[PDB]
């Protein structure tokens, strides 16, 4: 057993392991939705920013997965990051809502993280997962459904246009 | 042989002054389309502003051409510079598609420059070409797509209004 | 054909996207090594920071590629990322060796992406290489080198440890 | 019963009460430690210096337990407190690997108390220690293996001394 690991099981273990390959995944469509607007036949800078933003974001949250199993005593184990599964993210809309999607989907894979903590006894790696991550989906989970609702109210076009320059720094 | 002449072959020298001439000319199609904006029936500031500053640029890329063929030992020979073949570039999408065709030609004649350096071995003439004018020209190509796409996003109307406001300075 | 597109071959599309995904898995390894280094049973702190610096750099390698791809009218295709080939990295010198093989790779893969444009006859392309990639490599391979030697001159034990300390930041 | 009390049980008032005594008794084993390593037999400034600092955190941690015992309305009981189980601390190795050992028992007794309050229902209480002492624990332990991990790698002697210099300010 490492010197640090106390009250630290395997699944636990395994378990950010896979949060943290599907952290990679989310960075890793972000930013190929950054590179979609920065396309000369799409042309959105607001949209560009922000995604490449949000890229950043998950790397972080990653890392700080990576750096928590360190903490722990576990030991990182790294698979493929897969592809995104679009080439193309649409209307500036169809890509908010693709992220909304995928906001939804790593906010359940953390809650049923939080699920193998609890029943282990981790209180530490509840509380981490709590203060950490689940705050921030909630925030995030917020402002992309208040996107979502301003680009359908603006509709295409010059609405598009107007919200990547407004609502989007 | 001027002093400085030196693996500067005649025909790199009168490519270089084709290429002023070029220059000129675009320069002098920019003043065209930035008075044409001031128009009081046309009436757009940000076009105005955007293709006065794209001439002052070609202008400065034809007085670098002429301050290179003197660095080189080379002659300049002037030719008369044809005025642009529109007075009058029709909404603001005409005139940016009409600058892209431009730049796009300027480019060309640029690579076939490069084409010339290249044969007669003239090393220095070919990076002064890459690192002076066509790196430029890859992102001036690349800003003035752009803004084509967007004035299709925007429409006419409101929607050109609002680019002049918004993607213009 | 996309608007900006202009002396760029689909070949050489081609090849930009291949060096993006080496790019990004250069990446991924560097912070694989980073965070091994960051393992209660390995603890040196210098290294950890060190490749995670360079994990930055290669992604930053990599969004260059993409807005480079962009920039010429291209279309950026993007693949899984394969895992790193370890999990562990030995000893820093082990680490620094795998990395001095690693850097060699890209930028062979970078020489011969060179050659694609050469042969294209893509004059921007390849000055955008050697300025933004090739020299960087040059540098970086240089730099490695002179971490591996000196790694073999301080030993294992203190030597590795001082080494940490003196040598990087 | 005292006028704040509220969901707050007789068994957690006293699991605060022996916790209170055990960060006393580690306040007491890192002072121990600190003035062992300045006998001039042993002489080492940076151990002297980190184990006077972690002494005085854990004075910090039990008088916030105290403060928190009387923010519930629970009642201090304080018990004598041991004197260490060593006088000498062997090498700085061995003092390190004692205080691996002292932090992970404060970490068991603090998750015990963490399930006193749990199955009492005391929402605040488990909050508490998380944010204020669970959190601590584990990077405190996290720290304190990594330096086990570069004191055996310097060995003894000069690396010894070394790492008195450079790991411990
Ligand atoms: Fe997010
Ligand atoms: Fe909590
Ligand atoms: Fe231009
Ligand atoms: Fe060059
Ligand atoms: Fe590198
Ligand atoms: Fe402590």
């Amino acid at each position: 057993e490492s010197q640090p690991r106390q009250n630290f099981k395997v699944e636990t273990e395994a378990g950010i392991n896979r949060q943290i390959n599907l952290e990679l995944y989310a960075c890793y469509c972000y930013q190929s939705m950054s590179f979609y607007f920065d396309r000369d036949d799409v042309a959105l800078p607001g949209f560009t920013k922000y995604f490449k933003e949000k890229s950043d974001e998950e790397r972080e949250h990653a890392e700080k997965f990576m750096k928590y199993q360190n903490k722990r005593g576990g030991r990182i184990v790294l698979q493929d990051v897969k592809k995104p599964d679009r080439d193309e993210w649409g209307t500036g809309l169809d890509a908010m809502q693709a992220s909304l999607s995928l906001e939804k989907n790593v906010n359940q894979a953390l809650l049923d993280l939080h699920t193998v903590g609890d029943k282990e006894g981790d209180k530490q790696f509840m509380d981490f997962l709590e203060s950490d991550y689940l705050e921030e989906q909630v925030e995030d989970i917020k402002k992309i459904s208040d996107h979502i609702t301003n680009l359908k109210r603006v509709g295409s076009g010059l609405g598009e246009y107007m919200f990547d320059k407004k609502s989007l720094d």
